[PDB]
């Protein structure tokens, strides 16, 4: 497979390749986590960075819609693709994001374009500590990012006020 | 001794007491960290509240002359008595609060007024927790408040925006 990961968006290639003009050749398929997005048949020759240029037209048309839609902080149009619980000031009923959740605004590919290490410098911590809030396989056993450090990386991307 | 504790001010009592009128005295002392404040000598009999009672307007109009003299949030003046360091944003540089620095903004006589159970549940911890911020004696060995719960919490408070 060798899926190519874009912030929150995902691109998969199909199991089973096809063939095309005698060259073999593969479907992609772009997703917002479980949204399918679009699909691209597209050569085996290409690199994967070659794949992300092809989908990356489809990727700022969300960025464009998401933000009319969502329309304060210069990103704060992010916090409607977050689900109230990860947004909440009462820390009794806040849940840490998931890794997808945290994807929406670390990383290059993110919405902010803030890369992990910009990111743990704005909180203060190690890149590697950083890292493992997005490490491993496994949603429960994966390191949680704390209330508090949660909602002052939102203010200081840009995207909700810590207020 | 005995001394009292009012956030970042303290009053403490002279070592040799004396007497007065055919009742024994106590010479106190109020200090705002290492600045000795004022000196009042008191009846024996006095409660540890009446002593704060008898030193509370020379603390409120300590309050007032710093209110005016670091004039924003609405407790923006409360960073003109703390260091430079423990407000800078460049996390390289940075150093973690004091215990009394600390006290500046948490605590029943802080200048905030917000306790120590209250500020735990700003920042999602417990009171437990938080309590090590200004737990023991040595101020090597005792917990430290991270970078991002530290500017959090002064952007919870209304002393600092995190930005």
């Amino acid at each position: 497979m060798n899926a190519i990961h874009i912030g929150p968006f995902s691109i998969t290639p199909a199991a089973r390749g096809l063939h095309y003009g005698g060259l073999p050749h593969h479907q992609w398929t772009l997703y917002y986590g479980p949204r399918e997005m679009a699909i691209k048949t597209l050569p085996d020759s290409y690199t994967s960075s070659e794949v992300r240029d092809e989908f990356s037209d489809i990727i700022a048309e969300f960025v464009i819609d998401a933000r009319h839609r969502y329309a304060a902080p210069p990103l704060a149009w992010i916090t409607g693709l977050l689900p109230g619980e990860v947004l909440t000031h009462d820390a009794e009923e806040w849940r840490p994001p998931t890794s997808w959740e945290l994807r929406h605004v670390v990383g290059e590919g993110s919405f902010t374009g803030v890369s992990g290490a910009a990111a743990a410098a704005l909180l203060g911590m190690s890149a590697t500590n950083f890292r493992k809030y997005t490490a491993g396989d496994s949603a429960a056993n994966r390191q949680k990012i704390s209330f508090a450090a949660w909602h002052y990386l939102l203010d200081r991307l840009g995207v909700k006020r810590a207020s």
